[PDB]
């Protein structure tokens, strides 16, 4: 008996980012091929993220800190690999000087303040911030980086494990409008689903459209799945994710100017915690059997190692 588990979840909210924490504890580790696909990808996490800064700050009228930085920003611009692979070790060093000269500029970092406003994975900002050692000539990428960077899942990929004895099977699917057209695909012959939330996303605006809110979106999806008959008998468990994240935003920004009819301190991690769990269980017509929820952070690997010990027993308990 092979339990199937389904990784669900609006675009950019940790699926590929779950999955692969599972490889890292359970899954055998990556060989030179695969490693070198991480870096490509991250090298390409910070072309991308800082040509977005760099118009960014240019966009919204935001003044250099030293004004000579102009010129670093020009090196970036009309760098581009949409639709395109792969980036080497080379190409990326003759940025590095570029890169940490405008990271260091108070106008860009503020520009980041402001993420937002636009669309940028703030992923960047951790790359940059330890540039020094990704720089370096014969850098290979740690575990902390791979799980950090950022691929658009375009497909599906079924990943295998057999965790205490147990063969699991996990799905991941991409979370993008365009992409849920293939998630009918998916939901042959599954025991589980979990669902993903990229909590810290209140304040931000979908990428696929200028307008909807992030988080209105995955409610509006967790509501079509969790009350389906379809998944009658199979276990729905929510993720609220990037916890670390959410942390940050809480302090600075308040949700209360998104969802008005919050009412609690917008400034309390708590009362803004509480509060999503209670929208996600609202969204549910059969509110009788409790909602299995935890509070994730899918970069951080112990978080993770326990968080899924519990699933694990939640799901097979069923
Ligand atoms: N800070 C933080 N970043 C996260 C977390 N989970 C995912 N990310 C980042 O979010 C980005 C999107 O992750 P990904 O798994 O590809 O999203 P997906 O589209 O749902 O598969 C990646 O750059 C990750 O580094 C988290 O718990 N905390
Ligand atoms: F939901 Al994605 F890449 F945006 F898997
Ligand atoms: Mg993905």
């Amino acid at each position: 008996r092979l339990v199937k588990i389904l990784l669900l979840g609006a675009g950019e909210s940790g699926k590929s980012t779950f999955l692969k924490q599972m490889r890292i504890i359970h899954g055998r580790e990556f060989d030179q091929k695969a490693l070198l696909e991480f870096r490509d990808t991250i090298f390409d996490n910070i072309l991308k993220g800082s040509r977005v800064l760099v118009d960014a700050r240019d966009k919204l009228g935001i003044p250099w800190q030293h004004s000579e930085n102009e010129k670093h920003g020009m090196f970036l611009m009309a760098f581009e690999n949409k639709a395109g692979l792969p980036v080497e070790p080379a190409t990326f060093q003759l940025y590095v000087p570029a890169l940490s000269a405008l990271w260091r500029d108070s106008g860009i970092r503020e520009a980041f303040s402001r993420r937002s406003e636009f669309q940028l994975g703030e992923s960047v900002k951790y790359f940059l911030d330890n540039l020094d050692r990704i720089g370096q000539l014969n850098y290979f990428p740690s575990k902390q980086d791979i799980l950090l960077a950022r691929k658009a899942t375009k497909g599906i990929v079924e990943h295998d494990f057999v965790i205490k004895k147990i063969p699991f099977k996990m799905v991941d699917v991409g979370g993008q409008r365009s992409q849920r057209q293939k998630w009918f695909q998916c939901f042959d012959g599954i025991t589980s689903i979990l669902f993903m939330v990229s909590s810290s996303e209140y304040d931000q605006v979908l990428m696929e459209d200028r307008r909807t809110n992030r988080l209105v979106e995955s409610m509006n999806i967790f509501e079509t799945i969790v009350n389906n008959k379809l998944f009658f008998n199979v276990s729905i468990i929510l993720f609220l994710n990037k916890m670390d994240l959410l942390v940050e935003k809480v302090k600075s920004v308040s949700i209360k100017k998104h969802f008005p009819d919050f009412k609690g301190d917008p400034h309390r991690l708590e009362d803004v915690q509480r509060y999503l769990v209670q929208c996600f269980d609202r969204k549910r017509r059969n509110r009788s059997k409790p909602l299995f929820h935890h509070f994730t952070t899918a970069i951080d690997t112990e978080n993770i190692r326990f968080v899924f010990h519990a699933v694990k027993d939640t799901i097979l308990q069923e």
